[PDB]
């Protein structure tokens, strides 16, 4: 086992979207990543469960009630133990980015907290939280699925869960990814650029990294901006480059 | 209805995470939203349905087998009728952002395709791809998690989907969301704003624009760089700052 993290959500069966297929089934299964939940709605007292409440000035909306979530996440901690980073998902956290999912990943221990309505008190996050993630600058109806995306991010890192079907992919070196291709020779009058085909494994290593420094230049330009390129990969860039003023384009 | 969405995955299974709990599953339960899956391994020929393939030039990892993902692909076309938006979730795509949601809002058909492994093959998105999205700088296992993002995004804007527990919310008028509390009226020793507890409607809207001024301002000031406020907004940011520029900070 890796990393431990444990969730508060009021439907933890979403979660096993993530800790039943694929991968991170796999690696859940392997307990290479353990995932628990806690369900706020346990904790209530009265005869309805009710695990929300009115904000305080009114307004539009409920907030999740205090007392069965702050339970929730006490309890969580408990069985953390000692060293648990304590994550709100929200929208108006820390952007969430490759950096910052390799950051996320050297914890041994998270606990996770999803926020339902129109989220949680202020000061739960004041005196509960020791950070906040975002997973983009959108609103969804809970944190689940953001907390399922943190966890499959992060996974991709603990080893023994990735297999030969990862440190070529897009943000990896901070560039997007080559192209691929695969049978057929002919795809609906399209060709597989004959290198790929030569079995040049230098000529084909190029091919990638120019491809992949052409597709940043164009789609995510500022990335580039932002990387230092080594020398072979300035020298990729240029290339990359001129090849592509000198065809035509729509 | 409102909304159809078509899908193409590996693990259907995972949707239920949206399909079953929460507003959304509400939605789903309801035909305000329908979600349909084709799994391209129900199109797989060979004994073992393979639906992986080795990419030509080699190198590490499998791509999506192109024939039984590309006869998924157009049985979902077939059912979606005319008007579909294709759209394959990625990493390289536009990335996503409330304005992008209210976009792709607009559309009454939807088409995602979920990559897994290393991806697709190129000319497979040349010739049935519209659009590429990415929920943001960061790779996960597979596009199902960011496919499910991108509708329960979508969702909130169908008409009958969202309740009484949205236009307040982040993102919304561009500026995050303010503070919220609920019971009890001291928690860890904190208390709530005293305004929110005077029941004075008008202070209470001001003191919460304030705050979505603030919080913007504080946390991601390249957004109000990009808005264009109107005269109250650009009084009550003003006051923000001000108020902000009064006291000590750590
Ligand atoms: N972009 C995103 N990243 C992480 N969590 C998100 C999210 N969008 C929504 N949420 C989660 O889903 C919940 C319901 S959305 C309510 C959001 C809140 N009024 C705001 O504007 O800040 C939030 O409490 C949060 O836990
Ligand atoms: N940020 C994100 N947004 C949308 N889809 C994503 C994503 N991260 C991963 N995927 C999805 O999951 C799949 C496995 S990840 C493989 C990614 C690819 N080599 C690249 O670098 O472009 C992708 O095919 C895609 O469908």
């Amino acid at each position: 086992s890796h990393m431990w993290i444990g969730v508060i959500s009021l439907f933890p069966e979403m979660f096993k979207a993530i800790t039943e297929f694929g991968v991170t089934g796999r690696a859940v299964k392997h307990n290479l990543l353990k995932v628990e939940c806690w369900n706020p709605r346990d904790f209530t007292f009265d005869k309805h469960k009710t695990v929300d409440d009115r904000p305080y000035g009114g307004g539009p909306g409920m907030l999740m009630m205090v007392q069965p979530l702050r339970d929730a996440i006490h309890t969580a901690k408990a069985a953390a133990g000692e060293g648990a980073k304590v994550i709100y998902l929200s929208p108006q956290g820390r952007k969430l980015d490759q950096g910052g999912v390799t950051e996320l990943a050297q914890n041994q221990k998270l606990i996770l907290v999803c926020g339902r309505y129109e989220g949680i008190d202020e000061r739960l996050i004041q005196t509960e939280i020791d950070e906040e993630w975002s997973i983009g600058d959108y609103v969804l109806t809970g944190g689940e699925l953001p907390a399922m995306t943190l966890i499959d991010a992060v996974a991709r890192f603990i080893p023994g869960v990735l297999g030969k079907q990862a440190e070529e992919d897009s943000f990896a070196d901070g560039l997007l990814d080559c192209p691929h291709y695969t049978r057929p020779e002919v795809l609906e009058g399209l060709t597989v650029p004959p290198v790929l085909m030569s079995g040049h494994h230098e000529e084909i290593r190029k091919w990638r990294l120019k491809q992949s420094l052409q597709r940043t230049w164009l789609r995510r330009p500022e990335l580039l901006e932002g990387l230092a390129l080594t020398d072979e990969q300035r020298k990729l860039l240029k290339e990359a480059q001129a090849e592509h003023n000198s065809l035509e384009h729509h």
